[PDB]
């Protein structure tokens, strides 16, 4: 049939935009032959993209199209997938077609150019629109989700810088033009789709960082615009991550203002100091100020009210955290499942408490009521459990959703959760026992669920956000959460109780995304791993798990399970995981107890003295062998020069076996250089050269064995 090659014309892609007009174009069609075919395919691939925008640029109604799929006669898989997208008739929840599809399979680079071409005209005749004199609309959000969702299977690279450069272009002929107006329009739209591109650019932080040249000095221009003149309702649109994320850039020229305030002048230089030095928060407490019923009276649906209004009225009092809990958790007990519902009411209520970042510090207490008794009370959890379904998972997703949605927030910080929560699980399964018994298990499920058998969910936005904001929270104090779990510990439902204590730790450590950090994390320092907080011997028996998940699974076996477990940390390791391969060692070297490290020296000595033989006897492939020399090399040679000063008489040594007849001498010296045939030996020794007393005994011994 077909060869391989073949299915790789087609994964051949051109980034580059306008690399010949005369010749390009012009010369890459006749390299596969003529056809009528491709030139009719240039004929309606824009056709069937154009009319959906013409009903959105002019406004089409729906009804007027209904003889599209009754024209064509040719619907011819690909034509005969444009006259099925009637058959879908009123909007749902459609997924994508399988062209659409099929074009992130294959070709996603190809087709990309006339996509990102088919918004550029849309973006730009409206400028030419908006500007014209009539259209003073603002542009809509509902088409926004749908445009995102569907142009990241191209995986495109050019759709953020060009859309980035004409917003900060057009909004200085807005101000040039519309700012005598001085409506109370604005904002609604655009600072709503200001933060879509800043958010979908941080999901592509690689395009971000090779356009510095103009990046930093823009925003002076595009912000100060709306100050000069009369500024009105201020600037709804403020960076935030700018002035603290960008470091290197300041070396260059650095320039002060003077144009804050009387004593603003200290809180606008912290608006943009916004690194370190927290600031005194509010003094007044913030527990069980607001009682009941007050939700009623305002409404999040006028979004014309400020942040710094808002000062004054929590001025009076810091009452926003009782209120409102019992208006949610009763609210979701009477809406149903449905994914509409359970998505708004997290993210209309974060607007609520946004721009309130003192309330970012005081949501403990609903998981620290739970967890201590100091709150005292019984008769306060046994409603609590009347509206719980434990046996029911699936509505246990909306509120995995949920958190998924609470920490896309990125102004959220749960650096208390590590000193408060994991440390006293610990003795909460220890001090109580048959009491706090739920405590493991329910802990135990909804950090899963943060980290996320599986089945592919359509849902792709929301599933990358997050990896995305994992890396936001630093890495030093993390895994001691994690590692709290483990050492807590020391058809799905068919498994028993017992049984789930330890499918946990494959589970967790199952997402690619956790593995991931713990092998780059070594790779700065391993301080962090060696505190003596962390167990002995639950430790190095994930190293295996941390390494491959899909290593075959080593199983425990035999009395002495550690035999063989010293003799293959040879052979799994590859010639291409080199970094972390050597850093396993070490780590069980120093977890070996003093008492032997006897035993521990020549152990590694004579483990690489019959990896040669059952090649002796009897490339690339063996090249991984002919190449441990560097993980040797990238160790302490303290315990490294001991065990290859032994390991060179011993195989000075292997020749020396007589007392039989003379040819049987030649075999076994014959045998004996096909095992030490290894240049590997002749650097082993050169690490070992370094730092040495004396080693010229040793070849002595050969030289006299052989001048006989």
């Amino acid at each position: 049939d077909q060869p391989r090659h073949v299915q790789y014309a087609t994964h051949f892609p051109i980034p580059q935009e306008e690399s010949c007009s005369h010749e390009c174009n012009q010369r890459l069609v006749v390299l596969f032959g003529v056809g009528k075919q491709r030139d009719d395919a240039r004929h309606a691939i824009k056709k069937i993209t154009k009319d959906i925008l013409k009903v959105l640029n002019r406004k089409g109604t729906a009804e007027t199209d209904q003889l599209a799929p009754i024209v064509p006669l040719n619907p011819t898989f690909l034509g005969g997938e444009d006259g099925q997208k009637r058959r879908r008739n009123r909007p749902e929840a459609f997924p994508t077609a399988e062209d659409i599809f099929a074009k992130f399979q294959h070709l996603s680079h190809y087709d990309q150019h006339q996509v990102t071409a088919q918004v550029s005209r849309n973006v730009l005749e409206q400028i030419t629109s908006f500007a014209l004199g009539m259209s003073y609309h603002l542009p809509l959000v509902q088409h926004v989700q749908f445009i995102f969702d569907l142009m990241e299977y191209s995986l495109s690279i050019s759709g953020l810088i060009d859309f980035a450069i004409q917003l900060l272009n057009e909004l200085s002929v807005v101000e040039a033009e519309l700012l005598l107006k001085s409506s109370d329009l604005v904002g609604s739209y655009t600072t709503s789709l200001c933060l879509c591109i800043v958010a979908v650019l941080r999901h592509y932080h690689a395009c971000l960082i090779l356009n510095q040249d103009q990046m930093a000095q823009v925003f002076e221009g595009l912000c100060g615009v709306v100050k000069h003149g009369m500024n009105r309702s201020d600037g709804s649109s403020a960076e935030r991550c700018i002035l603290a994320y960008l470091y290197d850039l300041y070396t260059s020229c650095s320039h002060l203002k003077n144009k804050f305030g009387e004593l603003f002048s200290d809180f606008c230089s912290k608006v943009k100091n916004t690194i370190y030095c927290n600031v005194e928060p509010s003094e007044s407490n913030m527990r069980w100020a607001p009682e009941f019923m007050i939700d009623t009276l305002e409404n999040p649906a006028a979004h014309t009210f400020t942040y710094t209004g808002l000062g004054k009225s929590l001025s009076e009092n810091p009452a926003n955290r009782y209120s409102f809990v019992c208006n949610a958790l009763m609210h979701v007990c009477v809406g149903h499942h449905d994914p509409d519902r359970v998505n708004d009411i997290a993210i209309l209520c974060a607007e609520l408490t946004g721009y309130c970042k003192s309330l970012s510090a005081e949501w403990l207490g609903v998981l620290k009521a739970l967890c201590c008794s100091s709150n005292n009370g019984t008769c306060g959890f046994n409603d609590l459990l009347c509206n719980v379904d434990v046996s029911d998972l699936s509505f246990h997703d909306s509120l995995a959703t949920f958190v998924a949605i609470l920490i896309a927030r990125q102004c959220l910080l749960l650096e208390d959760l590590i000193r408060c929560a994991a440390i006293p699980s610990l003795l909460n399964a220890a001090c109580s026992e048959q009491d706090s018994e739920p405590g493991a298990r329910l802990t135990c499920r909804i950090l899963l669920h943060l980290f996320k058998p599986t089945v592919g969910i359509r849902s792709s936005c929301d599933r990358h956000l997050l990896a995305a904001s994992q890396n936001r929270i630093v890495d030093g104090a993390v895994f001691a959460v994690l590692k709290a779990v483990f050492v807590l510990g020391d058809s799905v439902e068919t498994a028993s109780l017992d049984v789930y204590a330890k499918y946990v730790l494959r589970s967790i450590c199952q997402q690619e995304w956790v593995g991931e950090r713990c092998l780059k994390s070594l790779c700065e320092d391993s301080n962090d791993l060696q505190d003596p907080v962390l167990s002995s011997a639950q430790a190095q028996r994930l190293m295996q798990l941390i390494c491959y998940p899909h290593r075959l699974l080593d199983n425990e076996d035999g009395e002495n399970p550690q035999r063989q477990r010293i003799k293959r940390i040879l052979q799994n390791l590859d010639q291409w995981t080199m970094r972390q391969s050597s850093l396993e060692l070490q780590l069980m070297i120093k977890q070996t107890p003093n008492n032997e490290m006897n035993s521990l020296l020549e152990n590694i000595a004579k483990a690489t003295i019959e990896v040669f033989q059952q090649s002796a006897e009897t490339s690339l492939e063996r090249s991984g062998v002919w190449l441990v020399a560097p993980l040797i090399a990238k160790l302490p040679t303290s315990v490294q020069g001991h065990v290859l000063k032994a390991a060179g008489e011993e195989l000075e040594k292997g020749q020396h076996l007589g007392s039989s007849s003379r040819k049987e001498r030649d075999r076994q010296k014959q045998k004996s250089m096909s095992l030490l045939s290894q240049q590997p030996f002749l650097s082993l020794v050169l690490t070992c050269l370094k730092g040495q007393d004396e080693q010229r005994e040793g070849l002595l011994t050969s030289l006299y064995s052989q001048v006989h």
